[PDB]
């Protein structure tokens, strides 16, 4: 097999944020689940609204749903949506190379005490909450306008993007969190089942919890 892999450097402030998220103790890291579900919901909304003005956008995948997959053997939590998806350029621009002023301000407020980790989503950097519980994050995504791509980072100032040769999504995003050893309790069946219930009260799309044994 062969793949071309492109390597990118994180914007300096995003690199600093990732370092802060990883190298500091946080008591309650539950916000990561809220943020991942929120992104899935937003993506489903986007394709849903696009369909109202152009019905054909749904032809790649008719269902609009979220699947959450804890896998203890693999030490992974996977969240799949059939939302809008991201092109390669979408992933480069949205997941590391561009920072908004929310990043600097969040780090300031974390240090001053004005903000805690649970408010990360108010600063426009909700995605990076994944690194509270994960050593490596892998983002597989398929947008109607591009081939399926896979973004991966274990922080440390770099991410990679490659044409995806794993299972076709049709359309949407599959995010795979490789869980830190001390955060593996997030993969416990009843714990994740109940947290999903807790962080999906206002979600208007079906959620399926698929526990891998
Ligand atoms: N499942 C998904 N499908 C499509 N795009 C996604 C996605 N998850 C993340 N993204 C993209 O990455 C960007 C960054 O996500 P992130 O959650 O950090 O910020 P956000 O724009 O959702 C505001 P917030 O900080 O409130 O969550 C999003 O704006 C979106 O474009
Ligand atoms: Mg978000």
């Amino acid at each position: 097999a062969e793949s071309q892999v492109e390597r990118f450097t994180f914007q300096a402030e995003i690199n600093q944020l990732m370092s802060l998220i990883i190298n500091t103790f946080y008591s309650n890291k539950e916000v990561f689940l809220r943020e991942l579900i929120s992104n899935a919901s937003d993506a489903l909304d986007k394709i849903r609204y696009q369909s109202l003005t152009d019905a054909s956008v749904l032809e790649s995948k008719t269902e609009l749903e979220i699947k959450i997959i804890p896998d203890k053997t693999a030490k992974t939590l996977t969240l799949i949506d059939s939302g809008i998806g991201m092109t390669k350029t979408d992933m480069v621009k949205n997941l590391g190379t561009i920072a908004r002023s929310g990043t600097k301000n969040f780090m300031e407020q974390l240090q001053s005490g004005a903000a805690d980790i649970s408010m990360i989503g108010q600063f426009g950097v909700g995605f990076y909450s994944a690194y509270l519980v994960a050593d490596t994050v892998i983002v597989h995504s398929k947008n109607n306008d591009d081939e399926q791509y896979v973004w991966e980072s274990s922080a440390g100032g770099e991410f990679t993007i490659a044409l995806d040769h794993t299972e076709p999504l049709g359309r949407g995003t599959k995010i795979v969190l490789h869980m830190k050893e001390d955060q593996l309790d997030y993969l416990d069946e009843t714990k994740i089942k109940n947290l999903v219930k807790k962080h999906s009260e206002f979600i208007q799309y079906p959620i399926s919890l698929l526990t891998i044994k």
